[PDB]
């Protein structure tokens, strides 16, 4: 139902063959083990009924409950949501967090909902796969267009089903629900972050260094502000209404104005615009997709100019395009250590919430970036000790894959 | 990956258009409520591990906890398993049952594997979905390649997860586990009941006719010796081996010795034997598909030489069959009223159960042959009145979606 | 710690030797699944704290859930109420009722604590192992020194934890409180149905025979006003504190006058007073020990001097004593059938408590006598057929073990 | 059933005489609360079914839930479980952790059975218990013959039933499924840190002083490393295979790998090889008991030659030892005491799992060497000022059963 499944999987089997893993292993750890689809069905405005499809995959819980967001798309499949799921299991095992992976969506196009309409959405989401959610068994967070309001729909509709007041069921909640200040924007902190460390290690630092963000969200935004704070030049800027470019560079705050005002930050004045296409091939040092997955393919991965990408999306690049920007000499720092900014925060929100509400928004912060730059030196020095012929993706993976596998083989699983 | 869904939602957007339904209403009912997918992997003696892959599909739960038996086959899909799990929503609705419809299968070929291999899978199954079955939330029970042992392995799963001897969480159990004697054969004794009415109504009587039937498990060897008894001739009888005609008849009980100690039915000395496909166009009064869908189809169907058709299988006609039938005026008894003698003897078990074990067999035996026999005779007049210009199958799911959405409406659903 | 394990385990191995079971699956049967031990402290009225210990065997559950009663007494141990639960496990398997083998003790001499504190020390032994009963886990009911006041607080104890108004969770209810009334009087109504049955099969009937029952209690009495209204003598009764003999005949009703005004039979006027040892080798038609087990052992079998003894108790004769019996020619009614007239209006109350109570008094009291007698009749038959070699506890033993055993199989735990 | 309930008993009695406690008090804490036990029965790869018997002693749970290991042994016994569960009462009370004791064991010898049957045996036992087990009912956690690996069946099987990812039902659990690293080797470093503190306080340091250490596995082994790291000279370690004496000093790791290499510390080339009778009686400065109880008794504790005793082990010494050893002015530190860092670490590793996970392995190390140190040092003042008439076993005992009495009698039980 989507090829990030079939792209999901090649990259697993091509980690696995690294490994020594045995054939029947990685056919384990290729499938999940659970995964839920469910109806919605809501009486719109206009008095129509009008019917949803969405699913929970639980990809692997190995290493503790599942845990990733739900994103609401008009182009959502279940296996879409399945091979999101999986990078969660591997971003979580390689952050060394408490924590499987999960991941849900709707086949919906939230844009042309009311608020009641998608309030009413993310409750009955919650109701139909509730048995097999919990703080200790499956805990959801956003993802593309979900967000603070949508997670306290969702924990307001547990609340009222389980009588608990359980705040560590759902992360990114608002803060005055049980959330902290710094997860709405901790994964374009950890983007930033990570994107300045590469580029201090790896094409001579991140100083007025040239950037192209795809995606201009929650991720996007952030990752663009932060980096501008950190003097890279951001030189495009993109969202699903296409891309701007401009040499000069773009005014991060301005642009999000652009969007609040037009809907699209297609609409800056001061730049060429251009598709998403160009805008991924067009010259830069730094690339950073931060919108959705398979952006980068056998296509386009020849004409890439930047040296560095960084990935903010889940799974922007294709196994094709992994091999392209290998054979090309093209850095890509992966998604599961790139964006894990997002989890790492949760899951600090996560066991606030277990803790009581007793660690300061300050303390989390540092906490999540302590962690991030730690696996980033982690991944770089068994790059450098033992797999110096592998891609950082590869080696982050072997991190992660070899966890899981140790963790299923002590649980009598493998 | 399957067509039997296709031709369901099909059918069903037929009959809400005959019920003057609009399509919104149809989509609810279209789609399942819930289903889950489910990895179970297995180590064999022989040290290899074998991944295989289940579902459970909870298709409307209108008029009741889900109801519906669970299937094993190399071929079973996805798709296959939540058209069956309609199938069972509308039999249920038809015959009056407090149940809605549910349907699990794995894929895999049981034949394959060891007893151990099919119990550690069967355990593994039940555990994977257990937060969404009960005996009051879905009661699984028997189906293809699945029995009474099969039924045991669930419970005794079902015990050790939940600590509770709840009997009636499935059905199709051992007498010596909370089943019932009846429900061994009810399914057999509701068609070969249903054919001998029909046959008395339509083609001069059961005593003398010419009967094949289309597998020999728990409906078809069954359904042979109840119609033997009753006076009909088997002259074919089949399995997943291959078949045998004996225009002089077949004897039922020899037949089944030769299952038990040959593999398969094929091997019956006295007869011709003779291929699946050759076996249903050949000449009779009655033929009984019992093994499984889509047998009967546009290739076929004009080279089909029975009178009367009982569908004891699930789906064995298509679309395009019941077509070619009507025209050559062969009368098709339709699987939701002709093999719910199964359903029906599960309501008897789980009805038993709650209240605590007192039915006893003979009211059991009585209890399934008058809904059945009431049931067909109600929409025999029925059909006398309205929807004359259908056929029995359209008539029959007519009542059965029109119950169940009155229920839907009813609960503010629709 | 009684030597009523010894002699279970011994019959067991017996058994299982004559039904050709492997040595390692009796081992199986001759341990208990899960045995409780609980500490019970109670302030008494005097102002002394006093512990007490207690326990719950819970033996056997593969034919339901466990089922038995529990007593109080000084001399009640661990190994006792072990053996007794194994007997249970027989006599529910014996009779076909969807229920395994459980029973309890308090090792306390409840006639040395007021109401009040036998209310605390019984509402605290279910609160310690509650975790482990349930309508659908392990149903109690009265036994020695236990009545329908005890089971009274054990419900209103179970319904203050659970939150639930679980009427079967207990059985020998009060008839208020979801009993009837049946059960207080249905092990003598068994006992004296199954007596009088053997007496016409073997003696020439019931009229004028000549019985002594040790023990007055709930099965005691009722044995004897039964058999006193069917036309027998009651020549003998005893309990605790000694017994009487009056060749003319004992007035029943009066008995129980001097019980309730003196405290023990003993005291009745018109009679000689005997010692229970004296009472069992009294000369008599038929035996009724009723009163606790192993009274009838290697050293007083051969001065018995009934035609028929019938087992009221749990356990009274010995291994010893049965070979004795068999040698002199004294027909033996095991207790697992003569006195399953308890655990079978047990059945009746649970199933009626789960079906909403539907079932009358009336009905009640013909299921159980008619399920006594068939069972009586299907042992008896089987018996010339089988295992003629052995007397009818043997045989009796052997189908019950048997369907254990077929049970486990099925379940995968054998 | 073991001569350690006995030796418990009577310590607690007169404890409890020294608190000036009424005997029915002392009563009370004498009996535990709730004892299981539970049959397992495994069919075996040479196709043997074998039933082995379990238990599951929860004794008091005043100061919180049940706490402590699991053992496996072939001479396991239900007295000898409640026992070392009455020890474990002891030392969480003393350590004021919020805990009670707890203790299991099961009668095998898991040296003859594979890795697959030591499985199937560990869920199965946690299965028959789970009802009364949970991460705020009873955590168990390693003791003889258990280990990490045990505890991840554990975990599973819990999880299996439960569906809850619940890390805090057992402690001792691998750094990847919940644990800490510090616990693999906390009651180790517990141990040789009170060593040291008492060599310092009473013999002039651990520089130099020559131990001797009966047992080689987890306490045992790792009491050996830090010691010899600490300075002191090991000259000698024993397993159940025998013992080596080597005045010179042992190689600590150099014995670790004879032990994986040929099965016992007995096989140590460089070193005079002695049973573990002999090891005991020999000339040294500290004896650290450190494989099992009443290895020390009246008949070997007037030949001990020891200055200082440090029980690793629980209950090494029997009470005429203590007595020996007050005469002979032998200091003995007790287990409740010297032990405590296997608790001590649990007790991290559950508020760790409770708090999601925040504390590091670091800050772990120094709470529990703190925590040891601080009651060592509390418990030293103490003595000076009160009971200074007896050892330090008594004064220990005396503060733990004061700390529970004081519990009980605030929540009504007492
Ligand atoms: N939110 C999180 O914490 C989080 C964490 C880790 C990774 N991610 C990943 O980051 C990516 C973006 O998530 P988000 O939270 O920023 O979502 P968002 O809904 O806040 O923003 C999505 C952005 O992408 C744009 N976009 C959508 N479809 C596009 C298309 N086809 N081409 C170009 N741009 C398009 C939108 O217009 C918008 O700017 C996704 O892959 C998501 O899985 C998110
Ligand atoms: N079991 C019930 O109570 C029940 C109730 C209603 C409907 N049904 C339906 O009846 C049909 C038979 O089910 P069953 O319970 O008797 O199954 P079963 O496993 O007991 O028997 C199946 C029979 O069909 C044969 N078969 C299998 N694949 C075949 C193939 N490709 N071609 C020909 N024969 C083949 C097998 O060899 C065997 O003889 C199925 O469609 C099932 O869904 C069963
Ligand atoms: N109550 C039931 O439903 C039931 C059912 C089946 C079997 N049983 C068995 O029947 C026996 C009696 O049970 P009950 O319910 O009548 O008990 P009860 O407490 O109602 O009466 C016990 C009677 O036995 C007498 N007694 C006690 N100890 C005695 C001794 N050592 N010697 C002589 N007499 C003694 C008492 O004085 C009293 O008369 C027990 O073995 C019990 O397990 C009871
Ligand atoms: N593991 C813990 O966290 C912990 C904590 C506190 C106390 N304890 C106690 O420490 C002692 C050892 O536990 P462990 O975890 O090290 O066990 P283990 O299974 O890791 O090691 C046991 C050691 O003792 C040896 N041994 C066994 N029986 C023996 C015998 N009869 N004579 C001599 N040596 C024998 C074995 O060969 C092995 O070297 C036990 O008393 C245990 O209850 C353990
Ligand atoms: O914060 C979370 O747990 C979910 C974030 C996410 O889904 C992601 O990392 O892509
Ligand atoms: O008896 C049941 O519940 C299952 C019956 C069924 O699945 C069927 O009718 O095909
Ligand atoms: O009625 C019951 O369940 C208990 C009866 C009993 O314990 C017995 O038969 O001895
Ligand atoms: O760490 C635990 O909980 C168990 C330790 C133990 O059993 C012991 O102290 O002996």
């Amino acid at each position: 139902t989507s090829n990030l499944l079939v792209q999901q999987v090649k990259k697993l089997y091509k980690v696995g063959e690294l490994l020594g893993l045995d054939s029947e292993t990685i056919d384990v750890l290729s499938q999940p083990e659970r995964v839920m689809q469910v109806k919605i069905q809501i009486r719109s405005s206009d008095g129509k009924l009008r019917t949803f499809i969405g699913w929970r995959s639980q990809h692997n819980s190995a290493l503790g409950p599942y845990k990733g967001g739900v994103r609401y798309g008009p182009n959502v499949t279940q296996d879409e949501v399945i091979a999101l799921s999986m990078i969660m299991t591997w971003k979580n095992s390689l952050l060394l967090l408490p924590y499987g992976g999960g991941k849900g969506g709707i086949r919906v196009d939230p844009k042309k909902l009311t608020l009641k309409e998608l309030e009413d959405l993310s409750r009955k989401y919650v109701q139909l796969i509730h048995k097999y959610l919990g703080s200790d068994v499956d805990i959801p967070a956003p993802d593309i267009n979900t967000n603070p309001q949508t997670m306290a729909w969702f924990l307001d509709e547990y609340i009222k089903i389980t009588g608990k007041v359980d705040f560590a069921v759902f992360t990114g909640k608002p803060s005055e629900l049980g959330g902290i200040g710094v997860r709405l924007y901790s994964t374009g902190l950890g983007v930033a972050t990570i994107a300045r460390d590469a580029a201090n290690k790896f094409i001579g630092g991140i100083e007025g260094s040239r950037v192209i963000i795809q995606g201009f969200g929650n991720v996007g935004f952030f990752t663009a502000k932060f980096l501008s704070e950190m003097g890279a030049k951001i030189i495009g800027v993109s969202d699903i209404g296409g891309g701007v470019i401009n040499e000069n560079g773009i005014d991060v705050n301005r642009a999000l104005e652009v969007v609040q005002s037009t809907g699209s930050v297609v609409n800056y004045l001061e730049g060429k615009k251009v598709t998403n296409e160009e805008l991924l091939i067009s010259d830069c040092d730094i690339l950073i997709p931060a919108a959705v997955e398979n952006v980068i393919n056998k296509f386009n991965a020849p004409k890439v100019r930047a040296k560095l990408i960084v990935e903010g999306a889940n799974g922007p690049l294709t196994a094709d395009a992994d091999e392209i920007m290998k054979q090309r000499g093209v850095i890509v720092i992966p998604d599961i250590l790139a964006n894990a900014g997002g989890v790492v925060g949760s899951y600090v929100e996560w066991a606030n919430n277990r803790s009581g509400g007793i660690i300061s928004d300050e303390e989390a912060k540092k906490l999540i970036v302590d962690r991030m730059i730690n696996a980033f030196n982690t991944l770089y020095d068994f790059h450098k000790r033992k797999f110096a012929d592998q891609d950082l993706r590869t080696v982050a993976m072997a991190l992660a894959v070899d966890r899981v596998v140790g963790a299923m083989k002590a649980r009598g699983l493998l």
